[PDB]
């Protein structure tokens, strides 16, 4: 019973978080074997972050540089180098505490757990959907640059985040593991702005089947409609359109609430043109999209 | 920048967590040095439930009726006792994984982290208010009781929840870890109801606060109120009354933002009576107070 933004134990995560320092500036890098991943502006100085040449200012760091302290014991820095906008910096000791792991790039639209961390300390722990404008909305202070995004099935971590950088409508930027940013933007101090931000359709009918099964029916309908006819309301609102790959992708939920995919297209349509009337879905007052399909069926089982 | 709820990071708490298996009845424990803590009614059957008697029916239980599990390896039982609604089952073996802890009764209007757990493995973490009415709103399935709830500072793990039963509302009791329930609420399966869930009034500000910190203050005003014009309308809309001591204790939001509480006090006079005008706070269209002042101030400074 009971529905809630939930992110994965970070238990597996805590262990491969650790300081990197250059110069006066400071940030939390990713611990993995014998390779430290971090962003690369940690050798910006303040001056540095409005137009750098990060390939002529990594040309003077060299290894003893980078100051990497794993809680209170200093790691030894073997090598670094640059791809794309992280740093890699190999160091003489393999992670003890390094889980089965993967790199991901996710897609926009799916959720993951960000650990938020300070000076190699992680602080804490919450979801976040990768955006259609490519951006994410969390809670990032100066400093917590290098804090990772990510999910966890059975007993492997996916590693799909690093934070970067914030933008001026106080959403979120970064690069997944390989040092690749999501949407346009790049790691310098220059006016940047995110898109549109449009909603994900799929998730707001996976969170109404979430309400559904808990109970909270109060906005369901005696219509249907047709996928066109709702993408013609989709589009007003700056809606995701919806496909048939996203009507299968809800079949777990709408057999098991009974519901048509396209009967709860009618109720949200409604929901968009009349609104919620002062009442509530699953305790919010507005419709939810960071909760993926695949979020809605695990915690509605258990998994 | 941003204001997210965070629940703390879970790696100590994972490392805690067991399986308890009476029966065919199988829920969480927590084991903290050699004793494993969880719910009594894990020596229920269904029918059980219904008006248990647990001294009667703990007489004919004997140590090797208890199954502990922690992953994969059984953990001998040899010994077992109530106390109110836990049973402290000792085993031959201390957690090698126990965290500097204590257990504290936490208060109505304080928050915590829940790790949500089934079969002794961590599912997810999420923050909850110990409500005015002694419930939470969290998500729990069959399965999920057990899992306990937790602040972290420093290192030290105060637990201060664990999970017992669900309500008509769709809402959530518990006890603290010495067994005592929070509020009203016995542990049998009858017709319980929570009380008036009145609002935490003293955290709506709290969050009005980090929402000024955040850049959102479009809800203040040009007036200011007293505490006992204040409470007036609190009266109508089941806020708590405010006290001097919930001043005091804003003090740390009102020094940063340079807004007197009693102004603030008349932005929520407004927002109550006028309501949001479809606008919204921090990602929100209604009121939040579930975070303490020590939540905001902590994640609008990084600790
Ligand atoms: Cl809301």
């Amino acid at each position: 019973s009971g529905f809630r933004k939930m992110a994965f134990p970070s238990g597996k995560v805590e262990g491969c978080m650790v300081q990197v320092t250059c110069g006066t500036t400071t940030l939390n890098g990713l611990w993995l074997d014998d390779v430290v991943y971090c962003p690369r502006h940690v050798i910006c100085t303040s001056e540095d972050m409005l137009n750098p040449n990060y390939e002529d200012l990594l040309i003077r760091k060299s290894n003893h540089n980078f100051l990497v302290q794993a809680g209170n014991v200093q790691l030894r820095v073997i090598g670094h180098s640059m791809q794309n906008c992280v740093l890699k910096l190999k160091v003489d000791t393999a992670n003890p505490k390094t889980p089965k792991y993967k790199f991901v790039r996710i897609q926009p639209g799916q959720t993951f757990s960000v650990l938020a961390c300070y000076n190699g300390s992680p602080s804490g722990v919450y979801q976040c959907a990768m955006r259609p404008n490519f951006t994410i909305k969390g809670s990032f202070l100066n400093g917590s640059c290098g804090s990772v995004g990510f999910n966890i099935d059975y007993d492997c971590v996916s590693f799909c985040y690093m934070h970067h950088m914030e933008l001026p409508t106080g959403v979120h930027a970064g690069t997944d593991l390989e040092g690749n940013f999501y949407g346009p933007f790049v790691d310098r101090q220059t006016a940047q702005a995110a898109g549109t931000d449009t909603t994900i359709t799929v998730n707001v009918l996976a969170w109404l089947y979430a309400a559904v099964i808990n109970g909270d029916r109060w906005f369901l309908n005696r219509f249907t409609t047709t996928l066109n006819d709702f993408n013609l309301v989709a589009m007003k609102y700056n809606y995701e359109p919806l496909t048939q790959d996203h009507v299968d992708i809800l079949g777990p939920l709408s057999a098991q609430t009974g519901i048509a995919v396209l009967d709860m297209c009618a109720s949200l349509k409604e929901l968009l043109q009349n609104g919620m009337n002062g009442r509530t879905i699953l305790g919010s007052a507005l419709l939810e999209d960071e909760f993926t399909p695949f979020d809605v069926v695990r915690q509605c089982s258990g998994v």
